[PDB]
């Protein structure tokens, strides 16, 4: 296709589809009701991302937004994907540590604010205001990272050791990979425009696959997704 | 009005409103907390559909999509309706058989993918890609039908006989009526264009009323929506 | 800015942000899992409203709708806010009285219909049909007010006295403040156009702050959000 970033869109589509199929086959026959929840959540994540990468590849998930005196290609389908997948990923972590309901709602709600204000910033036509929305979205992300570190890490250690070990790995993966997102947005085509769109698409593709399929490979091999039973 | 399909839009509006009012009156005074859930879910279904049929009748729920070198009328409000009503209908069936939480999330999530990719296909301006989205949506539907047949039918029979009997009827109604949807889309105005819009609207109106009000009449007369009590 | 209503948008933004920060600090260290739910729900409400007032202030949340032969400024972001905040506020009340699940779903679903049909009415280009949607939305509101009065008031009194006392106050605040919304819409710029936009914005700002921050100040000072414990 005529968009140089097409190659990373095609690769992302393929890797999300492959991950979906792997998790779907691996989940076959699992009967433990706890493991069933984790397989359900964790297979839905790359299946959603598959459909939204495909929409970017085929050009449906792309729009033009006028700012800085130019017509800037903005892939809006990223936010339609992240609105559903990022809370599912926090639900995997919260169910692992058996978080209380109030904390789960705070996490999902702040996550909604993070994605929603990112979309508004991506579509805003006054250049300087784009970064106002970026800051509010980044502040919601910091709230989430704080809860994951100074709320979840304390319940985990009071839990099954294999639960504590798998949570600490997935938490560390989550904090590292999620913190890169606001940086890429800020220096790429949605923000300051220093990194061109084709490289930004590569970077997001590496992050998206790692945070969904990589995350899922660590979780679904773990013993912590099963009840303790004889 | 000047659209020949208006007559089926008006009839669908009337029948969804009548069904809503019937279920609402029938549910009055019910105090069993289990029956309350089923009345809540099952009355909300035609009330949503009422509002979205009304929006198609009045022309709000209609847009023009250019493909095949023509401006094609696409009723987008069908997908805004189905996004909310189809998971509610699966929730009626899953609560009947007391499905586990993981399975419920898999069903609702695949249902979301089915409707979401149907909307993308309905709005896509490259003709051949419309059928790519149709295929992905149909594959999510098959996943749902498989779960309903080779997961739910096995828990039901281990349940109350009246639960097993009412589930098997509603399952059979669900599988038959839901399988017709991808066929109508494919041969009507969203797809190959063999059946004209006014007949497609009739067919959908027959399906929508049967799958919501007919489904609801069978369920809410049943004894399975009540706890077993003296 | 050049819109005379800007001053009430700026004041609303400031008061929602201040309320969010107050509730967030006040909630720090709370460990009771019940109180955690109420703090979670009640802090998310003004945080959402903050982001949507900011979008109206900066002009993102505004669109032009042609009706009555004019281009009418319609702030659509009000409905994106209310779609999420109004069910959260009903969830605060329902958890207080420990409502059954069926009733909670009926409330949230009717609330969804109320906001959804209000948005359709706000965006409808045939003037007389705007009031059809207003009537359907008002009928869903009456259903909600009826449940709050002839379902919730009866469970409350069978509960902890401090639960019964705090619910009755918050119910009365809710019924009074929520009933004003359909009146303002009808006589302001979305409806008959008797009250100009800058005054309508003031009225909504007074209502929104009272129904969210005022509501939240009454609830989160109360003893009813905590479990009874020694
Ligand atoms: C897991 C095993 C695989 C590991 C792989 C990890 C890759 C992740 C990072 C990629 C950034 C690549 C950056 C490529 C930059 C090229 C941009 C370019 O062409 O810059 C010149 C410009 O045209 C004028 O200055
Ligand atoms: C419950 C009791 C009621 C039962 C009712 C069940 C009806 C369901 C099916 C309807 C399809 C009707 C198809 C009508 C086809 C007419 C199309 C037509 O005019 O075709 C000629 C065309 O103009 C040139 O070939
Ligand atoms: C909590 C302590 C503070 C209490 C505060 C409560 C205020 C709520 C009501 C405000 C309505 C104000 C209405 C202002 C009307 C002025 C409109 C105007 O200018 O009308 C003349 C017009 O130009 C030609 O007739
Ligand atoms: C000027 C001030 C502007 C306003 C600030 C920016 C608003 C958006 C940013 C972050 C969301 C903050 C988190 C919202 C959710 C709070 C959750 C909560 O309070 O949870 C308590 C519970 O006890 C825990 O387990
Ligand atoms: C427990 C549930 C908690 C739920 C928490 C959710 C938080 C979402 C809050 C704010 C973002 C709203 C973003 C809305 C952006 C809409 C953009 C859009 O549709 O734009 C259309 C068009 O391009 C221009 O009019
Ligand atoms: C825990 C994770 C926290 C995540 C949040 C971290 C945000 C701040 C980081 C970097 C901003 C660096 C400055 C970027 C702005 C550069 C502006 C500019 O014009 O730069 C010129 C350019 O370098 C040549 O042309
Ligand atoms: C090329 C490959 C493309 C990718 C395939 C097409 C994607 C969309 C289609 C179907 C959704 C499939 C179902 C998604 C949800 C899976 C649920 C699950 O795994 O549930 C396990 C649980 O144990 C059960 O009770
Ligand atoms: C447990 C929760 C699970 C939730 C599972 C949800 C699955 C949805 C996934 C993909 C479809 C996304 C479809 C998005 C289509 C948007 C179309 C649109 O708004 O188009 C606007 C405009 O016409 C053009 O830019
Ligand atoms: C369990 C339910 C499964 C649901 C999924 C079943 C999908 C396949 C079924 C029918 C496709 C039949 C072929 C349709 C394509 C016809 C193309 C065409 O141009 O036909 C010419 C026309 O007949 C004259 O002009
Ligand atoms: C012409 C007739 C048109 C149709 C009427 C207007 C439709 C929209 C208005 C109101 C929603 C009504 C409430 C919908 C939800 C009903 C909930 C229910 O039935 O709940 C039973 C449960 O037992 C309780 O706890
Ligand atoms: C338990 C869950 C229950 C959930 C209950 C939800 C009830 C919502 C029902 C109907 C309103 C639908 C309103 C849809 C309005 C869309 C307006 C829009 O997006 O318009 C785009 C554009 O301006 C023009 O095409
Ligand atoms: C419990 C809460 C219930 C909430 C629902 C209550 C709705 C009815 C109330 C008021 C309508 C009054 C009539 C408004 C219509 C006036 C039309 C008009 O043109 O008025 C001329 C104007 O007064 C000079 O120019
Ligand atoms: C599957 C992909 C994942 C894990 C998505 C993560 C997304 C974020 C952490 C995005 C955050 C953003 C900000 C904090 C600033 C504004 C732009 C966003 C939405 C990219
Ligand atoms: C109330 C109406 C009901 C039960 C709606 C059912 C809808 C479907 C089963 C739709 C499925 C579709 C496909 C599987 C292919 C693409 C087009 C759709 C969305 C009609
Ligand atoms: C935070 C703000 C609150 C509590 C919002 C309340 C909103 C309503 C009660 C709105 C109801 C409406 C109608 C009943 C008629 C049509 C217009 C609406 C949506 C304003």
């Amino acid at each position: 296709t005529g968009r140089p970033e097409w190659i990373w869109l095609a690769l992302g589509t393929a890797l999300m589809g492959l991950g979906t199929l792997y998790f779907l086959v691996k989940g076959m026959g699992v009967s433990d009701p706890d493991a069933k929840k984790f397989y359900a959540i964790t297979t839905l994540v790359p299946a959603i991302a598959f459909t939204m990468y495909l929409s970017m590849l085929l050009g449906y998930g792309l729009t033009m937004v006028p700012f800085g005196g130019e017509q800037n290609p903005i892939y809006w389908a990223r936010y339609a994907d992240w609105l559903f997948t990022t809370p599912l990923l926090l639900l995997d972590l919260a169910l692992l540590v058996d978080a209380d309901q109030g904390t789960i709602l705070a996490l999902v709600g702040a996550d909604g604010i993070m994605i929603g204000t990112g979309l508004v910033g991506a579509l805003t036509k006054v250049y300087s205001y784009r970064f106002v929305w970026w800051a509010i979205s980044t502040a919601a992300m910091l709230y989430i990272l704080y809860v994951l570190f100074f709320g979840f890490t304390s319940k985990a250690e009071s839990m099954r050791p294999e639960v504590a070990s798998t949570f600490k790995v997935l938490r560390n993966v989550t904090v590292v990979l999620w913190s890169a997102y606001p940086v890429v947005w800020l220096i790429g085509s949605e923000g300051a425009g220093i990194v061109p769109l084709n490289i930004e698409t590569l970077l997001f593709m590496v992050l998206d696959v790692s945070a969904k399929v990589g995350f899922g490979l660590i979780l679904l091999r773990s013993r912590a997704i099963f009840g303790e039973a004889e």
